């Protein structure tokens, strides 16, 4: 007979994870209202409480401005849909700045250092109508048939 | 007869406390030069020595962008006119970046994100003539008759 | 017979020199692409892989936008015509923020504050041709011959 050995790989990423360890910010002093977000999803401010200091927070939509992106953690999110979410009245981890890897609906590879547009929903669009100052890092894969892509965030 | 309990909250915060750690920076290689600054006030660069690098601040004035905010620290500044100050030919602490406590001369609570103006003096003000790329953070808070504002430095 | 003693000062710094301890960031996961790069000039990305992850540098030329600078380092540089560089298809340390000593090729000392101007080889020098977002930190020194300025970088 003859011995045989076989080779396979691992996936690169998954949605929400942090990509790289290069100076990231996360604020943690904030609050969530009126649904869930899903995790790798833009995120929008509707107020800043004057003195007890957070942060409300929600899902993005239309004719807004983004803040930041959900992260991903073992210990604060709900299990619903075979995925991983904030429930509403729960704190949640948002980066400010920093690599992060966010879901897309795109179907063509990004080009690096342009522009990155958001759907009104907060996944990443090729064409979109919501105008950021994040930049695109490069990175592009799929996990599953889940559209992965490599985001660099500025702080506001 | 009926017994009694008090209860009493603490203030928030104090003219030129730094308000948040998350990701600030403070250069400590400044002189003060011709004047006086107290904490919480921006400061303007006027010259940087090209060899030795010390660079000399003084208060702000008009027709010139600010530079950053002094701080507080119980071991460099001395103590002055019922306030805590710095006094000429010393070293100093400016913040560069970070959220920081200000003084402020304003009547009504800013909007987050928003634009800050400065006043002439050195303080913020809703109707300022100086022109500055930082942002407000939405803390609002008033210790005894002083009016204070969170604001987010970004590098110059 | 009387006795004398004598005085020396030393240089400040030298080309390719983090200037100081302030907030930086490095990228270490690059690769040098058909060329060499000098020590203390800046780079430009030419293409970033899509699943690897590493990036492709080169040296910086006309109708390209810079990306970062190389810094010293003893172990992962080799030495030509008497200098210190990074060879082709190696690592190479870019600093995408910070102050940096860089090479220059004006002849007065520049504006704190002022936007910096390069040439088309990489090196910094007033009223060049490509236009970048960082600026001059008031450094200005020679060392042995060799024009040195410092700049400050901001992520792009």
């Amino acid at each position: 007979q003859i011995n045989a050995s076989y080779q396979r790989d691992m996936a690169i990423a998954l949605p929400g994870m942090v990509a790289d360890t290069s100076k990231y910010n996360i604020d943690g002093a904030c609050v969530v209202n009126e649904g869930d977000v899903l995790v790798g999803a833009a995120v929008q401010v509707v107020q800043a409480q004057a003195v007890d200091g957070h942060k409300l927070v929600k899902a993005l939509t239309t004719g807004t401005t983004p803040y930041g992106v959900a992260i991903r953690s073992h210990w604060q999110t709900v299990n619903a849909q075979n995925q991983m979410i904030y429930e509403d009245g729960g704190a949640i981890n948002v980066m400010t700045s920093g690599r992060v890897w966010m879901l897309s609906k795109s179907t063509e590879a990004p080009t690096f250092g342009s522009a990155v547009k958001l759907d009104v929903d907060g996944q990443e669009k090729s064409d979109g109508t919501i105008e950021t100052t994040w930049t695109y890092a490069g990175g592009w894969t799929k996990y599953k048939d889940i559209q992965l892509v490599e985001v660099q965030l500025h702080q506001l």
